[PDB]
């Protein structure tokens, strides 16, 4: 029953560790399951969950984009924030996609759209996410 | 003079791959000169230019942040976005660099305020990289 050594680093440093059976993540190319034995592969990632599953059972990870790196003997998400299903506050991420939805329809604006955008899918991430604990 | 080979991964895909005599970066810890045979290391890194100094001739990199990946013999850098100084738009940069301090300088409400100094450092990083062509 083999499994692969997974890392899931932000730049506070690691924030998860493990040895699991699958990680699954959505590449910008698709969704990638990746095995033990997967080749080589550096991949971008986008605002997602991260599954990673070990003896049937899955913990899930808000990773806020960052990259794959899949080597023979482990796989790295290196991601610009990441949170354990667990460890996300679901008011801030209410409050979050809330802000984010204000800003999107505020006419009266300097405001910046593309990055409001991405504000509300970290906080949809989060939340989704966040029900799976 | 030993070479270590470098790569620039963005969302988009490679931006440089070559072989260089060292790579400098500026990462959370600060400036950072890799040179062959430097041990592992993953770090975090800053908005800043990459300085790849080759043959005497040195080519700079605006990278956005990201990440540093270090081998003995091989250097990748994972960007949330990277330019090469002579693919980077002046004038885009210069008019992303207005926009932010036109929000930045707003008194009302919800601008977000932390996004938009980071859209002013990715600007200024750009417009002087774009310098060094
Ligand atoms: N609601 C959440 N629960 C736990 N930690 C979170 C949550 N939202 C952001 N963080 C953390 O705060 C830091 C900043 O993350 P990020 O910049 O993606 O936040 P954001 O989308 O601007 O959200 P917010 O406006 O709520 O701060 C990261 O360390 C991240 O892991
Ligand atoms: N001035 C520049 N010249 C060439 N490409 C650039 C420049 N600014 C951003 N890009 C590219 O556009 C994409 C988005 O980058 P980024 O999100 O950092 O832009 P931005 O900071 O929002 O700037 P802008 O507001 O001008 O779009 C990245 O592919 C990047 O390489």
């Amino acid at each position: 029953m083999k499994t692969i050594h997974v890392s899931v680093v932000t730049p506070d440093g690691p924030v998860y560790e493990d040895d699991v059976e699958m990680v699954s993540v959505k590449a910008k190319s698709g969704e990638l399951g990746i095995l033990p034995g997967h080749i080589p592969l550096v991949a971008p990632l986008e605002i997602s969950a991260a599954r990673l599953k070990k003896g049937g059972k899955t913990q899930y990870i808000a990773v806020s984009g960052g990259f794959l790196e899949v080597r023979p003997d482990k796989v790295t998400i290196l991601a610009q924030a990441a949170e354990r299903a667990e460890d996300i506050d679901v008011l801030r991420a209410k409050a979050a996609k809330e802000r984010a939805e204000r800003r999107l329809q505020s006419q009266q604006d300097d405001i910046d759209f593309k990055r409001a955008e991405l504000a509300l899918k970290r906080a949809m991430n989060r939340l989704s996410v966040a029900e799976m604990k």
